């Protein structure tokens, strides 16, 4: 038996790539449920405190609320700790974290008094599926979408520096009309930054009314109290989730399904961005700062975890809103994995921030490529031709001065180049 | 050697199922591409008439406009038979929808006149890209959300009409708090409605730029025309699509994939849903109408064709954004399947409509099942005693009894049966 | 309403390629179904009339077995026809053809005299499982194989032809050690050769044992026939499958993943050699025939292809398996689909075939490369100091006479060039 | 930031189920990757002082070999922590293994005068592609064989066990003919026992040939020596792999593929498993040992992990074969998850192992279901009747006598019970 370390980990997540996943720690890992699970149900504790139709839990001093408001906002992995040794006694995680809380009320009388409403007429799941929220939340907000923004930007800013240098391009792998380097990146940065305003909204739903759906404990204790207003003042005041108002044992999880298609989608384009990249490289068009190559490591570390992130993506938004009747607990060790396709991500996207900040132009590379084709003008003289109705520089010069076109054509048409095609690429690559 | 008939197809697409995919034939097979092709171009050389900063092409008149029209908006299979015959000689499908209008055109002076506009500075994919959105516009229109809402409001109808059923629920498949039968549908409908919303609310994108998305052809012509305005008009005002403003040779495909995701949950949901109702027959909780089983055949017709249209979806979400460099044509092929994962979907959403309206209750069964369980009650037992500091119908009267609860709490709780006990699960189911 | 023809098909398997996938309608179709639930039919009666055990049925005449061979081996299109107009009144397909073969039998008294034995003792799923396993096995071996040998001998053909041609070694996109332009090609046909070793190998597996796997019919009325030891011959003996001796009302499937996986395989090597191809033609080292560049379209349209094709074998390998407890129904309507991601496959095996034909050695742009990289030899020249314990070709003759090497050894490595260090490819790509 | 534990750890593999997966650090952690290449580095030395035809390495004596014996076949953590530090000098992997061994080989006079020839002529790759096989090897002969016969054999028990126990069967879940218990259970131990044999006989493959599969560097070195038949016998005699004769850089990962389809194959089954014994508890089938219900909670995460091991076994499968040209790197990042469906794969079978110990038959509600079922017997009277060429027990004895068959056949027909119609499902149960 091998004592568990980065170096003896079987998943590189938490092995050769802990380094670059770390942030996830506090979020996805048990610990990280098990922080989510004890501020769920001290805000709960509270929502109860603060509800005058529930006379039986009191408003809190600020010494209780001291208390809990340390549980909620500054947990401890000591308080992580112990709820694993009682969960050994429970052989149930979420009643673990009921029993930590009710030690931890134990310390104040105020609290020891109230100590049988933690978790009153809730479900595991109740607790559960906001702690998922609550962890993707956090995921999503600080830590993938600033990563996201970061390549965007990093793009951006590559894009404008390189707007004005003429690219001949490449479809079907063969020479086409010419664009500009600055103007290929410009397209990345759009179609990403569709996706992070996707990401970004989704909405993140959450629910809490028992055993089934239906607040049937909540109702027989106290027939009188709006629940249902109790519960969305919780989600969504309290919390600042969405609230979800039909819901069986489980919230179904159709919005986890929404978020990892947009991630997946995110990481699509930057598959296509990896593979062209690397590309670029194979054609010497970058080259290494301060010619020396450039090795495409990054962008193929990234490449293949952007396959793995979405592999698991896809499985998870197939698979979780499916669970049979009222439900059944497949979801449950599928859940302890909604950290893992974003571990892959992260791992992928600090890859490709690193390939980019290695990119440096090789002018002479590029300008040899246009300037040995100028078969691409071709086009260009077709279309003047058909307004008016109607290959080499020497070749062109008199080709187009035995046209049918106006003079004012004729001399624009003749200082025509490759280099010179190339549209409006700049113009649209400098505003991206 | 055979002929092609619904007999002999190879797919059950157009074989098997021909009659349940038949209204995808005007949209999705080469007939529809080519229907949609054709509209693109005649709506490209009527905005050209229209604008003044392209004087080569004058403003038609209403003899002209009307023929133009009816290849835009009355499209005769004869034409796409035409096309066909006219590809045998391009070897090329958009030069013969080219060649088709320039045939048509050779019918008026006055078109014949502005022949060699047909088409003008476009890439072939200009014209494929549109006629891709307004294919999936029309498919996702006029075929699959109208079925998508027959789905929600089948359930609908189902939910309010047994919305006061009370059922014992199931999870970990085994007894749970009750609820009702139509609570247990409009869990459903509200998942439903909100993957048809975000289908509905997919933007579908287009562009029209040239070779490579940098309008090099038409700026080499018409220098001082905005053809970036142009195509914003042509695409949003004309068509009715959204623009996308940075694009290579091709449209990056990245709507399809939000479609396509959006349309799978929906579809998942629908899974769910086929499952859960093969279940509830199983039980025997529904019986057949006008007790006589119900067969679910038409549920799990729709369960095994919604995992076949959500591969196919899958696939191609993943796979049509990633294209080399300014593009590669392995989409060309796939984009000809664009209504094949559509195709499952439909088969699957007539077949699970044809089976919701065979269920009729057996409320024989269902309450069968409730009256055995008096076990449920334990859980608003618990909750009572638990708010007051604190099995059979016989038990229950001299157990509560015995409670240190107000005499008002015993009164309500020695009233609960199983049946009774099922929170507000009806109010909900009502008002879905 | 539009009729259906390849012009209108939904899916371009018999749509735009439905003349590459015509190959498959005697097999997968309905018509193929039909066509091999008759056979199954037909000689079940023919093995009750051979069994002495089962004196209700004699052996036939001439006579009788010349109409019943003509079913079994000379299907009519008219007999298909018959039986989708029976089943407008059974409304059940197997229930069908059993009516065919009933009145089919109707001709002559002495098959009349034993009709109410066709399908004697057996389930629906005991005449489709045997049809599934018959329809793989000749979709297998008269289309799917001979197409994929014909790959494996057009690339091994090119692999000889192209053996001694020297070429440098891309890895990471950069410069590699050299290699011969044939060995590149022999690789892949080793590869796709393991697989159609594996294609060819797996067991198409059958059973025929009543409702649920046991029998049970047949013992109630034959209580001393031995039905297993009937099962086997059968199936091994008259039909040629593998016997699976284990089942429920279904087989399980399992077979079919297998045979999916394989093929699946396959396609992913042919997807990297379209790809590699692709890259290959991107360089310049490959020109068209008869340099005039060859357009990679048919490789596209190949690798298009190939990825609809395995994610149709995935879902199938991933699905048919799993069937709720005796079985479920959906594998039904999902085993309709057999043929499509053959016909997907057969499709890109044809393009990819087209393609390989369009292949001429562009040789002055191979020979290019290679000089233009003498960065190459560092390898051979640190191996050689390193046995011996110890850039440009003008540099390199200097600096190889100042090593403290055999002279034997200075006048091989002299002599060194890019092009002449390609290590043993020819040989190995010679024999392939 | 966190310290990393099983508390801390982002993927539940080495999290909550740190246990479960702890026999997979040696191999496919990181350690392991480094062990194996550690091993595979030794074992090449120690080829090349066996042959005569390399007399610069000549044989070790037996102090020599015991020190490098004990790196191969007793490796360190020591050893792995020394690598890791190295690496920070190296900043690349393959060669930090090297340094180790020359540093271990510093120790002996006799090894440091051959430090030289550690790693002679090798490429990274073929350290790498030898030590994935040797990981995979270990994992399956060791781990996962093991594993999968004890689910074979665990149920093989119970189908014994309950060969003769009647019950009623279920085709789209409604009653069918009756089969046993024990039956069903076997069915499932010959569909596993068919994939063990499939993933027991998957060859391993590996290389051994340089920078580009053409032995470049050691035919520049050591032309004379046979360097193909040398690969050979290291790799079947000294290692017990098999030989894979035609690569690139990379061996191409298709046994990969092959293995991984295999497992995702007895996974299905598996899957398959669970979810039919999660059915048999929820109809009360089973109940706890020692009526108390079972919770189905192992089988339920046996599903779940299931489904994540073939959703990474399907990606690596169809992702790894497919690198561009001689190699891209992107292979690297995804086979340091070689051991993640592997872990997911086993987690699923220790809860499948431990739910199965859990299953008592409760007789009394499967003798209720078929008691209730007397419409089963329908169809043994119809075969009865065809035979001769002609519900409740009540009713049957008065049908029967006024049939028109032998009074024999009566007699039999007129003791026909539901539990008594179950075929012959109890013998094919007890060979199972």
């Amino acid at each position: 038996h091998m004592q568990l370390s980065s170096l003896t980990a079987v998943s590189p997540v938490d092995g050769r790539y802990a380094g670059k996943t770390s942030s996830l720690r506090p979020i996805f890992s048990e610990y990280g449920l098990i922080r989510f699970r004890v501020m769920v149900e001290v805000r709960w504790l509270q929502r109860l405190a603060a509800h005058a139709g529930i006379p039986e839990v009191a408003p809190f001093s600020a010494e209780a609320n001291a208390l809990l408001d340390s549980l909620a906002s500054d947990f401890q992995l000591e308080h992580a700790e112990r709820i694993k040794e009682i969960e050994r006694t429970t052989n149930h995680d979420v009643k673990a974290v009921e029993y930590l809380l009710k030690e931890q009320a134990a310390k104040l009388p105020e609290l020891a008094a109230v100590s049988e409403f933690i978790h009153f007429a809730c479900t595991s799941e109740d607790i559960n599926n906001l702690s998922h929220a609550l962890m993707l939340r956090e995921g999503r907000d600080s830590v993938l979408l600033p990563l996201m923004r970061q390549i965007a930007e990093a793009i951006r800013e590559l894009a404008v520096k390189l707007a004005d240098v003429p690219m001949l391009s490449r479809t079907h792998g063969q020479p086409a009309s010419p664009t500009t380097l600055g103007k290929e990146l410009a397209n990345v940065v759009y179609r990403l930054e569709r996706q992070i305003k996707q990401v970004a909204g989704i909405e993140l739903l959450g629910k809490i009314n028992g055993a089934v759906g239906n607040y049937n404990a909540h109702l027989s204790a106290y027939p009188e109290v709006d629940w249902e207003a109790n519960a969305r003042q919780f989600i969504e005041g309290d919390l600042g989730l969405t609230f979800n108002p039909y819901t069986t044992q489980i919230e179904p999880h159709d919005y986890i399904a929404e978020l990892f298609d947009a991630i997946a989608r995110f990481n699509t384009i930057l598959i296509d961005f990896d593979r062209d990249v690397w590309g670029y490289i194979s054609l010497g068009y970058f080259k290494q700062k301060t010619p020396h190559k450039v090795n495409p490591i990054d962008f193929e570390n990234s490449e293949g975890n952007l396959g793995i992130a979405n592999a698991l993506f896809q499985h998870l938004a197939s698979k979780l809103p499916i669970s049979r009747w009222q439900r059944d607990l497949t979801d449950s060790t599928v859940l302890r994995n909604l950290g893992v396709g974003i571990a892959h991500s992260i791992i992928a996207y600090e890859a490709s921030l690193k390939g980019i900040g290695k990119l440096e132009l090789n002018a002479q590379r590029i300008a040899e490529d246009l300037d040995a084709c100028w078969e691409v003008l071709a086009e260009p003289v077709q279309t003047v031709m058909r307004r008016y109705g109607v290959i080499s520089a020497e070749a062109l010069q008199t080709f187009i001065e035995e046209l049918a076109i106006p003079a004012e054509a004729k001399v624009e048409l003749k200082k025509l180049t490759p280099a010179g095609y190339v549209g409006n690429a700049a113009a649209q690559a400098k505003r991206i």
